[PDB]
């Protein structure tokens, strides 16, 4: 049987909050369904032995996806019976799907077939969730089964530092294609997902993921401060110019907002603050804090008018409402009693939600763990 079954009621750190307008089993009842639409719409065999995540209509997938199923799944064990079998399936179709360039990382895109297409290299973020699920399913299961889910995700926390990250910037690359001159010291503020990091470090002794997390701080308020004082936001993309880090330009990489707030940014007020959650750090709080003091001013405190966009001055870009946008300003606003109405909107909206599409569907469901207080880590 799993040993922190759905739900655990985590303890975050003092002074944080969650919705309070609502009962923990109205939560608790909440995500649960989520879950199981969720997987209803995404989670899809692939082959014997395997699950994979549709990211897309057409059936393909990626990296990201994976490492979605694979935490999702293992924080949804207690709950879902079947959660190990998801899990160790994902797992099975992780192994099938090996980088081209460290055979640990994951290969970040297959088409409807499970066939790797646009490039077999790895995308740093779905390596650090499938990675970090790894971890969570030692704690969660053991590792005395078929699977030893411990060594499995130390080889690929090991591999993450080896071909992941730049070791003379101690950055996160974008992935482990990431090394010439244009790409190399380049990072996605979506893969700062801190408190990984100190799972990573836990597992394996290694301090050079201390390194990252404390060059990550430094890069998070260095933007902060120079880019966007008035809102938190972080862009897209941020590369490194001379002495600085700094927003990249259009197209850069994906398209023209590269480096405004959009939909790779999204998910940072969800990753960051998991840390502080889960352990006090307060390197990004006055960060975090000044995201939260924006957005709930911007939006009038109605999570209905946060929008798909914006620049790193605040001025609008999307075009409509997203659950990847707003859901992830819930996560954020637990960090202080001030936000309780501004929190307690965003957990409505998000628990209220239609199904948009894989990607805001998954984002609002990790939101709603970690405000409903389940989260947990290594």
């Amino acid at each position: 049987a799993p040993n922190k079954p759905f739900p655990q009621h985590t303890t975050y750190t003092s002074g944080s909050i969650k919705p309070n307008h609502v009962t923990q089993s109205a939560m608790d009842n909440s995500v649960k369904a989520k879950w199981d639409s969720w997987k209803s719409a995404y989670l899809k065999t692939a082959g014997t032995g395997k699950y994979y995540v549709k990211y897309q209509s057409n059936g393909d997938t990626v990296s990201e996806a994976h490492g979605y199923g694979m935490l999702a799944t293992v924080l949804m064990a207690g709950y879902d019976s079947n959660a190990q079998t998801y899990f160790d399936g994902l797992y099975q179709y992780y192994k099938a799907h090996p980088s081209s360039n460290n055979s640990k990382l994951m290969a970040w895109k297959q088409n409807s077939s499970f066939q790797n297409i646009e490039g077999d290299d790895s995308a740093t973020d779905g390596d650090m969730d499938i990675a970090y699920s790894l971890l969570l399913a030692d704690k969660q299961w053991g590792s005395s089964g078929s699977i030893n889910y411990l060594q499995a995700g130390k080889d690929i926390i090991n591999a993450i530092m080896q071909s992941d990250v730049n070791q003379s910037q101690w950055t996160l690359r974008l992935g482990d294609w990431a090394t010439d001159n244009t790409f190399k010291n380049a990072t996605r503020p979506s893969d700062f997902m801190l408190n990984h990091l100190k799972a990573f470090q836990a597992a394996t002794g290694d301090a050079r993921w201390a390194n990252v997390i404390d060059k990550t701080y430094t890069i998070i308020n260095s933007l902060y401060n120079g880019y966007s004082s008035s809102t938190g936001l972080l862009p897209d993309f941020v590369v490194l110019s001379g002495s600085t880090y700094k927003p990249a330009s259009a197209d850069f990489l994906e398209g023209a907002n590269d480096g405004s707030y959009d939909y790779n940014s999204c998910r940072t007020p969800w990753r960051i603050t998991t840390d502080y959650l889960m352990t006090g750090d307060s390197r990004a709080l006055n960060q975090l804090n000044q995201m939260n003091s924006w957005i709930s001013a911007k939006v009038s405190g109605n999570p209905s008018n946060v929008k798909d966009g914006y620049k790193l001055n605040g001025t609008v870009t999307g075009s409509g409402g997203s659950g990847a946008f707003y859901a992830p300003f819930g996560v954020s606003a637990m960090t202080s009693s001030v936000n309780q109405n501004w929190l307690n909107s965003v957990w409505t909206k998000t628990a209220g939600s239609s199904n948009e599409g894989y990607y805001e569907d998954s984002i609002k469901l990790f939101s709603m763990i970690v405000m409903s207080g389940n989260w947990w880590t290594y």
